[PDB]
């Protein structure tokens, strides 16, 4: 489940905390309208991974992409801090968990 | 099979949707007349991977290459949104599926 | 245990050595007040990974991220040289340990 | 075996087609006149991996290094389009095969 | 042990050949006087991985880090061309072996 750190850091934002998600699809799309990176959960949820060109969020967002692909390949679950009202929703924090 | 999101997104374009493709070869070529990144399926179909030097699509196309190689290395299948307006067809979106 | 080298180099700083830690979560966060990369141990301790924009520390901190993610995915333990001057404590050195 | 596509593209070059090669060593060297990336086959052949500073071949050559490393670590075979009469030979195209 | 190519290339320098090293720790350190990337063997020896800011040695030094981490993670041995001038000795060339 979500570490207390992660939980605490999400609640103080107007985002929703999603725990123990299994990601089953990883999407790269450069079509004009959908241009971006997406993940889909086992339950059919869809999320957009945040993007950023400038330091330092270009680092965090790169790692988000690494975490998402690692979850899909290995079946490890993730916890997410994501916007609560949109389709697809956007990821603002993600936590890869071994246990 | 392809997620609904992925399906929906490809259906809005001139491109066609290819599902359940097993990629078995990954190619990098720097000969000027055939320069490019390609993948080959178990049936011998060929696709070119999109490239881009500018942000943000240089990010998405880097992720397409990562997805392509992951699929070849692990046998995991992919869903593609490919444009038939070039030989080989060009990948505009790709979906890695565990499930 | 930490190598002699690591041990000795951490001793000559104002930070503390943490040995044989099992990392079980890896976090990327772009929320306003939490912006960064974090790791969580099997014992619920939390650390911030250092970051740097310019050469050569950009290389070192990139490797810290690769090491931390490798530890989470493989169960390999780490040794850390962390400064407790911040909360969460910040990693100044990290040692991946296998065989 | 080399895909038909890969064969045809090397067929249209001045190179040699090298099939079913097992790569067993991966080398990085920064010494003055031997500097470069090289691979060695199970039977002792040596090839230099092409390098390039400029887009788009900087992308292709990075992918060639990734394919080389993957073949070494996983024992997967590669097909090459390479110079035939030097030592080391240079690789102009490489195909990673799961098949 | 080392390929003959690797041996021949090291022997043209002031550096020394070290063979069949099993690396067991991988270190990233940004502390002021110990700022760099290091590896430690099963035998307890320590080496510094070369760093480079500009093309083309930034490519080769990036590959050295990749090789070093792979060795630690997989237990695969390396051969190194290392200069005894500095302490710890500096890796100028490295060869990952599979077979």
């Amino acid at each position: 489940g979500a570490s207390q750190f992660f939980k605490d850091n999400c609640n103080r934002t107007t985002a929703s905390l999603v725990e123990g998600v299994e990601l089953t699809k990883y999407i790269s799309d450069i079509n004009n309208n959908t241009d971006g990176m997406y993940v889909v959960s086992s339950t059919g949820g869809v999320w957009r991974i945040s993007r950023a060109k400038d330091y330092p969020d270009n680092v965090m967002t790169a790692e988000m992409r690494k975490i998402a692909m690692a979850a899909v390949l290995s079946g490890m679950r993730v916890n997410m801090c994501a916007s609560p009202a949109s389709s697809p929703n956007v990821i603002w924090a993600i936590e890869l968990e071994a246990e």
